[PDB]
């Protein structure tokens, strides 16, 4: 039953446009009279290895940028570069612009992705920012410019714009001010992502979700200290658990009656012994892309 | 990377309303000047065990039905029952009504669910109709009236309206003409779902998705006949594979160069030997809630 659940996507759907520069097409985000999109739309195959974006942008004129909203052609009024995003001024403000803000999220946090091709939404799914600042998304060629977001009542918080795939199949992108998450650059070069680690506070949230849903077998009698837990966690490539994380798990602990450090003792045994062919929430691996908030809202129905 | 992916939900979001009858609140679908919702909204705790819906509806008047769209109160003009759904005539046609049709889907088919509480969308996820006509959804109390749908370009095909949870945690609902999928009834009584079986054509689609994504280890040298495959499949509670299913897998077979019956031979060995602790697409179990269409569109970017 318990599953990855995205935010309703309607407010973002009304913002997605197609941006074509030369032979290249990708997606842009139309808020008020500005369309945001990856600046690598202005590259050519002749310049992808080490483009000089300042020079490339100089050579462009407004009319080199074809922007379409549905089947409607928006005239670009001006163009500028903010870090790795291009801001295309258009002569019409998007009448479907929602209330929004730009936010830069933290590793371990989750968001919904509205995957788009040729400016048209194709699917919505929940994703997480990995500790190494990649996202393990589902993106095909031409998905660049698709955005990740969270919704707070009426307000859309945009946190990710998709830029590229790393040759290992994971994905890299920026905040909506164009700063990459992680060490990545928007050129065709060999790029290593760091070692990825497991998001411990999220695995704990998911164990609480298991308990909430009656899956309880992994619970044991014991407790542990944060330090003692963290010693084992390091050896299994788990992120350190902080007192902040303990405090963030407070609501789930209160709902189930299981102290955070008691859940930590259960996770410690699971790491040392594996699942012996049993499953938790219909899964044979420990899931780390549900936040405590994610669990709370799917198990409490936040709208 | 490969994951469950829902349709963009915007067109359905504009249709969700709150319906309150007495002390009970659930969701309704506002299309043109009609709001559709589960007829069990008219029950009371005193009548839930064996309600007489004809009599209960007789006793209701238009003003017993409180319908709200956002914070706007729609006046019910008339009320009628079509099988297990109530059709509330309201004096305003929904200006956000999309192009739509009502469809009754087949076991094994998938759809997106827009989960709603108090008439407000809370999340979107992909679901499948189980062979025993349950759906393994993520629904809390008050989610009744939430709908499942597919999108064909501009047209929303509604196929499911959520009615109730069965005490085993799976869910039961109707098409949008109010006919339950499966043997279930909308009263508080002991209700068995039949034995559930694995959707073989979907497991095959998901193995093709694995191959498309470079996960190839389970491939073997052999082929098999449909009959020979089906003999083994029965013993593992797999649905029979038909020639229609073979034909439906044609596109995926053509893309990967693996004949359908060769994939069937690989699945036959996986069933008899298990995965030996290996995973396919990051999963230690065989996934059966992706259709061949689902795979094609996520691996080809249908908008
Ligand atoms: C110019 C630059 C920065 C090198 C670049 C080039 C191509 C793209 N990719 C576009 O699909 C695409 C479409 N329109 C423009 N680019 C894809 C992409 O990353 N390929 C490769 C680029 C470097 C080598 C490895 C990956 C892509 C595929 C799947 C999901 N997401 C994006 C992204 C950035
Ligand atoms: C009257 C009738 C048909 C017996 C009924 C009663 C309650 C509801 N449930 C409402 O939550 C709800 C909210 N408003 C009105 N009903 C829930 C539901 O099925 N409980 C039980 C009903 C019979 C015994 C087992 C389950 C529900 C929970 C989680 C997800 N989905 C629905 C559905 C149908």
């Amino acid at each position: 039953g318990f599953r990855k659940m995205a935010f309703p996507s309607g407010k973002v759907e009304g913002c997605m446009v197609q941006v074509t520069c030369g032979t290249t097409t990708l997606n842009g985000l139309w808020l008020d009279d500005v369309v945001y999109c990856p600046r690598h739309v202005i590259c050519t195959s002749e310049d992808m290895l080490n483009p000089n974006y300042e020079d490339l942008l100089i050579r462009k004129s407004n009319h080199n940028f074809l922007v379409q909203a549905g089947n409607v052609q928006l005239r670009v009024i001006g163009h500028s570069m903010q870090n790795c995003v291009l801001k295309l001024r258009v002569d019409t403000a998007n009448p479907k612009t929602p209330k929004y803000k730009f936010v830069r999220i933290q590793p371990g946090q989750t968001f919904s992705v509205l995957a788009c091709y040729n400016g048209s939404p194709s699917g919505v799914y929940q994703c997480a920012m990995r500790p190494n600042f990649t996202i393990k998304g589902s993106f095909l060629n031409g998905s660049c410019g698709s955005v990740g977001f969270n919704i707070d009542y009426d307000c859309v918080s945009f946190c990710y714009m998709h830029h590229m795939e790393l040759p290992t199949g994971v994905h890299a992108g920026t905040d909506l001010e164009g700063n990459f998450y992680g060490p990545f650059v928007d050129r065709q070069t060999a790029q290593a992502a760091g070692t990825d680690t497991t998001i411990t506070v999220n695995v704990l949230a998911w164990l609480y979700a298991a308990v909430i849903n009656g899956d309880r077998w992994f619970l044991n009698r014991f407790t542990t200290t944060l330090n003692d837990f963290n010693l084992v966690a390091m050896k299994y490539n788990y992120e350190p658990l902080t007192q902040d994380h303990v405090d963030i798990l407070g609501p789930l602990s209160a709902q189930t009656g299981i102290a955070v450090l008691d859940m930590c003792a259960s996770l410690k045994e699971l790491l040392q012994n594996g699942m012996n062919g049993r499953t938790i929430l219909g899964s044979a691996l420990l899931e780390d892309e549900f936040t405590p908030f994610d669990v709370v809202r799917q198990c409490s129905g936040v709208t």
